[PDB]
């Protein structure tokens, strides 16, 4: 006879996920990624020191490793229903909230041009560079 009921609202209890990468480490770099969002491979800028590892990163996830607490349908729905098609076209940044301060980072994902490979830029939101050049595969 288990007929208690209870409704009430906590704070506390909404509140979760929070902030988990307390370190800042800012860098602006591209990333390839597959159909399943596994790091395929890494790509950084050429004007700041060395942080991640190369091989560390790879094999793992993107979104779904490197980036912890982004599984969800409102960045990862994106990415699938792209993926469904073959050409995923998505542009807009992302609020990074960190112990030391709110941290704003544009990134915009597009598919590769030879294929089965995807790319995802991550910098902050900034206006820097638009027109590349010298950038052709062998």
């Amino acid at each position: 006879m288990e007929h208690v009921a209870f409704g009430s609202e906590d704070i506390e209890n909404t509140l979760a996920k929070m902030d988990d990468g307390q370190l800042d480490g800012l860098a602006f770099g591209a990333i390839q990624l597959d159909g399943d969002g596994n790091i395929l491979q890494y790509n950084a800028a050429e004007g700041d020191i060395t942080g991640r590892d190369p091989k560390q990163v790879i094999g793992k996830n993107f979104f779904k490793d490197v980036a912890p607490g982004t599984d969800s349908p409102e960045f990862y729905g994106k990415f699938k229903e792209g993926v469904a098609s073959g050409n995923l076209n998505t542009m807009f940044e992302w609020m990074i909230p960190t112990s030391r301060g709110p941290t704003k980072v544009k990134v915009h994902m597009k598919k590769a041009l030879s294929g089965d490979s995807y790319w995802v830029f991550v910098k902050r939101v900034k206006l820097a560079a638009a027109l590349e050049h010298h950038h052709h595969h062998h």
